[PDB]
């Protein structure tokens, strides 16, 4: 059980590396709580909680609520997997709107920077903790077309190392995944995975030639939570099949 | 005269790399124009005017009409060198204000974007030109409690290799500078460098064991606007004296 | 048990990472088979054994022998394991060897390179398996007067991402840990850590402020050999506390 | 004259990027100082020298003796070019000879240290110097099939930012330039641009969609060696159109 007795608070989770997350560390152990916007509704908890039994939906939805009842829930939280995702829309210059890059930037950079704000004082307290960012691989390589959510991303990734040195010394860790081609509800949708000719072209640019399943990021982020990964900080981890 | 005949735009000429820009452009053979939001003031544009002779202050400050009346200038731009500069404050994540990181944001990604939109169309339909964004650095290394001001930086250096994507293929390119330790207005000010204990500790953590010219970014931003670097494109120059 | 029913080969075991990832990867449930120069002798197979019991000491020493042997044990090898390691003597441009540089690049790039040259067809014919190169952080900040030493762990590390696309089809990842700051005997040996100044200046560089466990290295290590880790590949992941 | 009055020494001259580079630093002022195997023949420098006129080929060719000649001419050298290639080798792991391995980080790693080694002494003397790697932007990417190629580029761009450290104190930077796609007479040849189902494959896969001009890459090398790059250290500029 290499999560055996963490608590591991996971946001959004009904976006992009939730489910897999949940998934593993479920498997490998760990008190998983779960925060969503969905959450305000008894209804979503508790179809999150029938799939993934063990894990606990937080029915708070505001940040300073949902932290302040996660950390009631069992004192504490370990691991704090912040799990954003805004949509990465086909924005040419000539085209691209700014309001939508303020967005992208809120949701992936901004969002997840005021949850560390409002978890990391807790850790501080027991000089021991994770964070780990899920972003994205795409600043390693750039892509035409979509200058500003891959902006966005870097935006995301930026934080780590930074935050990195500033909690190091209370022995907490930061470090991100940068995903990309990964099945998931975000940007690798079953619509898209049903199309045969977008699959064809998507797996002859990524090296090991197929992409990536939702149970490998959630392993990764396990991996990045566990005490086994204590001497990693400051990472951006890419998790694309050799595509960065 | 490595630019002769180039007409290389420079926004916020009062701050960060403007002046050395300036300077080293027109000794290089460049027709410089400035922007910087103090020249709607006739005062301020004749004290740039009359510090750097040939170089022509704009005198309208808001984007799109800034751009409008540069192009008018000349018809054309050859280079943009997106000259961004937002105060690095000291936010550890306990004090860090979520509006001045909105701010940075702003300042150091999303109106360089805004900038290169403007900018870009005129190139495209001349099949060449320049994109410098003049940035950071401290992504590189990450600095603690600079987080918002780092993670700013990254978002900016995060458009650069999108964009050069994007616009490759109409022959312009897309490039930062990555900058550190270079005297300067608004990161190493008069005041820094007479502070002997700051300067001392300064330099013990850079390999060249010094602080950078403000001739020497100038100088490195007039090179990626050249013609003789037209196959590099994409990429963020460390210029930080091995800091990174 | 993450790498239950695994097949893991580690090489130079009395070296480096080699306990580290022995202890933890039979704790995960692997088969572990092991490689040193001294296992020739008896009593140096006997004393390996004895502490890492379920290990298995190879008693063939060269490269083409040791591989037959390890393949004969169960059929079949499903993670190498390349634990290199040669001195980094201090070396600066006045003083250093060229016959030292030829013997790093013999020990940490070409050998691990013809040991993956004898393993991968066997991981062809299966369509799955991992090579993990234990690397340097080193070249990921350069260090003055051991420059022939991270150049070497460069070209280890500069096999990577060549080898992960040569054999992602195949479904083979290809990846190295790039360790620095880990307690283990070729580097940070114990009267490295018994000298307090020495650790003092050491740590006050590390943002953990620490040295790393071997114990993390080996989890390093058997994560990238495991199922879960099987969308990462082509990576370099530095393992020094966040000094790179 | 952004290069009036620095004596430039560039190895290999007929090879790579010499060329290239002799034809900028003469235009930009230079005086050029010429090695090559070759250049023990009269006929040979007499060739170099009329192709361009204020260059000096050197009748030694074995390193040591090289070195103290071109010292000799002018008493100093302001930058070393270090024009190291050796052919990129097809050589996936089944065929690859180990013995082609141990050649290609001869020359292009243990070759330019030694060279380092001969000429850094008089540059520590002086306070000042430039010392360029001409190298590939491969290891930035990875190539399947060429591996050890690759990873003898990286053994020579990893001593760059160790050296930059080592000699950073004496004002002396250290960069390398890693170039691909640019048309010169080891990687790029006459008959490879004239295969047009080649041109249009690689074209293809670099952003700026052609191959560079050795002009360019000279212009890039030229820049380093001058005055204006003296902030910049221990970094490998990617010369390769976007490809990295």
């Amino acid at each position: 059980m290499l999560l055996k007795d963490r608590v591991i608070l996971i946001t959004n989770v009904e976006k992009f590396a939730g489910h897999g997350t949940t998934r593993i560390a479920l498997a490998q152990g760990a008190t998983v709580l779960a925060h969503d916007p969905s959450f305000d509704t008894p209804s979503a908890r508790h179809k999150y909680e029938s799939q993934f039994p063990g894990a606990h939906a937080l029915s708070a939805v505001e940040p300073a609520a949902m932290v302040e009842l996660a950390l009631k829930r069992h004192g504490h939280i370990d691991a704090l997997v912040n799990n954003d995702a805004y949509p990465a829309l086909k924005a040419p210059l000539g085209e691209a709107r700014i309001e939508d890059f303020r967005d992208a930037l809120e949701v992936m950079a901004v969002a997840p920077f005021r949850l560390t704000q409002l978890v990391a004082p807790s850790m501080r307290k027991r000089k021991s903790g994770r964070i780990v960012f899920v972003s994205s691989a795409a600043p390693l390589r750039g892509i035409a077309n979509y200058a500003p959510y891959v902006s966005a991303r870097a935006a995301g990734n930026g934080l780590v190392s930074s935050l990195a040195k500033e909690l190091g010394r209370d022995s907490i860790t930061v470090n991100a995944v940068g995903s990309n081609y990964v099945e998931n509800p975000d940007y690798f949708p079953p619509a898209l995975l049903a199309n045969r000719e977008a699959m064809a072209k998507m797996t002859a640019q990524i090296p090991l030639g197929r992409l990536g399943k939702s149970d490998e990021l959630g392993a990764t982020i396990c991996f990045l939570c566990s005490d086994g990964a204590g001497f990693i900080t400051g990472h951006v981890l890419p998790h694309a099949g050799g595509w960065a």
